């Protein structure tokens, strides 16, 4: 797993340019490879053995999930302590959703590709739970294709909206695949509306409490350009954010439906 990863010396990189914020992310040129990469550096001053081992754990989890829709990892920098990864020119879905209105065909393809990546993680033996899935961690290449990133919290702030209600109900429940399915529901919501969930609201505590009783982000209306596909997606979203985790679909079931939203 960690055998193929390379150690990078900071002299190998140039043109450091901030893109991130957690930890700072930089676009770097690898001078000998004549290509750009991304490096996420630690926020602290003293990088202890706890961090350096966790960073290695983060890298090994990414390498085990090599896939078309998962962000490739190249290795670690020691000079500044950082994880070295593929560069995704277009940045995050969060930024894309806030920029301009997206055509519906692209929206459906983003949802589908995100679902196929998540399905791949849950198909591993044992399943890899992402546990931090949100528009900020869904990255886009020059042609707007998805690769899932941020494996910092994966297991074999603004995150409250993506947190399943059972995680608010139970003091430290055991993590499962149904956690990611909930977060994905809230991702669908953001793609449908181009808004951040619970953006208007004053305090988190009231909404969190209501979320435990079955409250969710307000359903969007049916769109004019693709009303049928939009209705189907709204329906799937709703099943994916059901209060009972066992009633939620699997990503196997999700990917089957999101595929039909793309094919005309
Ligand atoms: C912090 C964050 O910076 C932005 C988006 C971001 O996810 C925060 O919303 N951000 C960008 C903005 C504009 C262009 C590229 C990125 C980028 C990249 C990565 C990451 C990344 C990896 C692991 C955790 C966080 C990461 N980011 C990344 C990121 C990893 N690969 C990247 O290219
Ligand atoms: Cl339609």
């Amino acid at each position: 797993a960690l055998g193929l990863l390379r150690t990078f010396d900071a002299g190998e990189f140039a043109g450091w340019e901030k893109v991130g914020s957690f930890g700072q992310v930089y676009k770097v040129r690898h001078v000998h490879w004549k290509t750009w990469l991304a490096i996420k550096c630690s926020p602290s001053l003293h990088v202890d053995d706890r961090e350096r081992m966790e960073l290695l754990e983060e890298a090994k989890k990414m390498e085990m999930a090599k896939f078309r829709y998962i962000l490739p990892v190249y290795g670690i920098c020691q000079e500044p302590v950082g994880l070295v990864m593929e560069y995704m020119e277009t940045g995050s879905l969060e930024k894309l959703l806030a920029s301009e209105p997206l055509p519906w065909d692209l929206r459906f393809r983003i949802v589908h590709e995100t679902a196929v990546g998540m399905n791949f993680l849950h198909c591993m033996s044992p399943p890899l739970l992402h546990l931090n899935l949100k528009p900020a961690n869904i990255l886009l290449d020059a042609h707007y294709h998805v690769k899932i990133s941020d494996f910092g919290l994966a297991k074999c702030f603004g995150t409250i909206a993506y947190l399943p209600p059972e995680r608010i109900r139970e003091k430290s429940r055991l993590f499962d695949t149904k956690h990611d399915v909930y977060s994905f529901a809230i991702v669908i919501w953001g793609v449908l509306t181009q808004k951040k969930p619970f953006a208007d609201e004053k305090n988190i505590l009231h909404i969190m409490m209501k979320v435990v009783k079955g409250h969710r982000p307000e359903l969007p209306p049916i769109c004019r350009p693709r009303p049928r596909a939009c209705a189907s997606l709204i329906g799937l979203m709703q099943r994916c954010w059901h209060a009972d985790p066992q009633v939620r679909p699997t990503f196997q079931e999700i990917t089957s439906e999101t595929e039909d939203l793309c094919e005309k």
